[PDB]
């Protein structure tokens, strides 16, 4: 009956979490205005984020079955499914909710490293090369990417929405402007690429608004009611997307930082394939998706009906399709995600009312008219990035 | 909780949440009407995805309550082994435990225990006759007929026949069984089987269970009972068949005492006799019949659940609570039925302390409560030991 979906690996970020807005946090320091309250402490998933993942899980399960992988109504064979999350509350949580929605009533544990509350090396996008040539070249690549962006409109808008000149940052630390302030990038050995300055603050702020919107806060409680149009979202989102792009998206940085994740995905889909599950779920972070995508050299992609480049509840679904011979196998990779509205509305997902799907393309594995490329070339892409 | 009251242990005896109509009633449903039954997203008897979300909300609600009461701290996981979750080995009950525990302790490592051999009944949750003596039966068969005789179901059956066009069903056109009221019931109490009824009472229960479930699942109005049920009173009259079935089978003391013994024994260990070594929080997930027979077996006072047509609601829990009154140096028991209203299920309403689940305080005949719903622990232990 032709090509059947034989193996999938799903790379996920955590779903909806509470912004961190307690005394002394970046959010609190960045405005004199009070933030609306959330149901859990900062950085913890919300219940709506779990329900959104349950819906994604159920949709995915339907879809997996539709493509021949394991049929609806029965648990998959033991050890058919392997769920591995970074060792943080929100990523373990998003895995539990996804796996429960997709595989209800089945014994599929979520795995994670022993120490909760700390970064697992698999998911920790840290710089591994201590040479000053790597650092100089990384810094120059971040600065170059940043220098292409026109952010002052975004910043002026944000200063007005937050009353930034009256915030604790301004009054106590004399950091009083977003639009005129200087970014400082870092590419420190054994840390994440970073930036300090307005871009980091604009990132934290716009992220908080995005989350309020998705969480379903009334319009008057999103950003104090100040974001009234998609156009405004678009202007503001330039900061959050520009932060991620600057840091995680240069070729120098990404290939280094995402090595343990690339290696994990190579092992699962290529080099230790005999033992691999039919379904792997990894749950990490936006920086992991951003650097992975750069490190495997995907072509440019655009996500319709989303303001985020790496959306809350958005997953990279790598798919190995098999008919009769392993050397005729095909690979197809899609970004499967909920639109900004499907998130805010908690939309019930189904085959008739699906998640959004965009097919992604590796530069090294050109796809046909239907998004498939030969496994032969996929394998070469992975080997080469995993070197 | 009053001043100086501190909650210290809870046991949550839950029904599964929202499931598709039982596959075992499929052919009765088919014989009872010429109409087409709306299709469900899962095989009969399995939890639906909505059941899952609804149970995630009950978990988060119970979490917020437990943190209000100082039983668990906001923003961290409970101590290892302090939460013990044990489900019957069926898809729906294990699924409901997983969704409850994920909604309540998201991000925490809290396993759902069940016997292996999923798809088979775990004896703890198996509401079966466990006495093969012919003298058990006669007291039982009679106690069931006695409960059944207190109910007036004729109007329910005429309503059901009207709504289903039962006149044109296979049952009537082919088998010439052309009235549910004129037909008779025959109870059974067969060794290692659930107490049972043959006849129009089982037909009524099967159909009206399906309608109730359609309504919860959010089928559109024209697809719950083919749009035939217009009035909350019509719901109430139909629900008599389903509540009547359960009450006849699981609610006479002589049946309920036998059939609930394993769960009664379990709850007695956890709350009374092995209490010291017992998890602070226990979730058991079983079946409506478990709740029904448990509550008779412990001699509860009669209760009414507001905003529900079911006597043991979908997702509904019996919540046993040991409290220390520090001021008067006493240990008290409070027991409440906590559950979603028919509208909270159909709407998938988010639940929190600000928009809470329904709660009704229950009362042991052996353990009379004060003005606030609390009774003494020693009186509770007697009831429990005596019952076990
Ligand atoms: O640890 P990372 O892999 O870098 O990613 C997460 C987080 O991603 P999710 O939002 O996917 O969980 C980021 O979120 P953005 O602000 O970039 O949207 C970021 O920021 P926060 O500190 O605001 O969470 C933060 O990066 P870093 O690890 O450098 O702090 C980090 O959170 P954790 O520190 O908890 O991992
Ligand atoms: O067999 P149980 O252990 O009681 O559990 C369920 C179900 O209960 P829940 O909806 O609470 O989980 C019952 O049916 P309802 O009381 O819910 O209508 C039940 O018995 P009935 O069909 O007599 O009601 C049926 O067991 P069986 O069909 O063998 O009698 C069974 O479900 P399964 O059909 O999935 O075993
Ligand atoms: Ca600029």
């Amino acid at each position: 009956e032709g090509y059947q979906l034989e193996q999938v690996l799903i790379m996920s970020r955590a779903n909806l979490r509470a912004p961190l807005a307690n005394n002394g946090s970046v959010l609190e320091q960045s405005t004199p205005k009070q933030w609306p309250e959330w149901e859990v402490p900062g950085g913890q998933l919300t219940t709506k984020g779990g329900v959104l993942e349950v819906y994604m899980g159920h949709y995915m399960r339907e879809w997996l079955a539709q493509q021949g992988m394991v049929k609806t109504g029965e648990c998959p064979a033991a050890d058919s499914v392997y769920a591995y999350a970074n060792s943080l509350q929100r990523t373990v949580a998003t895995a539990q909710f996804f796996i429960t929605g997709a595989f209800p009533g089945c014994d599929v544990p979520v795995h994670h490293q022993e120490k909760m509350g700390t970064m697992d090396p698999t998911f920790n996008p840290v710089i591994t090369d201590n040479s000053p040539e790597f650092r100089e070249k990384a810094l120059k690549a971040m600065e170059t990417e940043r220098q292409k962006m026109q952010l002052t409109e975004s910043y002026k808008l944000l200063e007005q929405m937050t009353n930034y000149a009256d915030s604790p940052s301004c009054k106590e630390k004399k950091v009083c402007s977003l639009a005129d302030a200087k970014d400082t990038f870092s590419a420190d050995y054994e840390k994440e690429p970073g930036v300090s300055g307005p871009l980091k603050v604009g990132n934290s702020l716009v992220d908080a608004f995005t989350l309020q919107y998705y969480e379903g806060f009334p319009a008057d409680q999103v950003a104090w009611g100040e974001i009234k149009t998609d156009q405004q979202w678009r202007v503001l989102s330039k900061l959050k997307n520009g932060y991620q792009d600057s840091l995680f998206t240069s070729t120098e940085v990404a290939q280094n930082v995402a090595k343990p994740l690339v290696k994990y995905i190579d092992k699962t889909l290529v080099t230790e394939q005999a033992k691999a599950p039919k379904i792997t779920l990894l749950v990490g972070h936006d920086s992991n998706i951003a650097s992975l995508l750069t490190a495997l050299d995907f072509k440019p992609y655009q996500l319709h009906d989303q303001q985020e480049r790496t959306p809350i509840g958005g997953k990279i679904v790598f798919q190995r399709w098999h008919d009769k011979n392993a050397n005729q196998e095909l690979m197809k990779i899609e970004y499967v995600y909920q639109s900004s509205e499907q998130l805010r509305n908690a939309s019930v997902l189904s085959l008739q009312s699906p998640a959004q799907r965009v097919t992604l393309e590796l530069k090294g594995c050109p796809v046909d008219a239907n998004g498939f490329c030969p496994v032969d070339k996929f394998n070469a892409v992975m080997n080469n990035a995993a070197k």
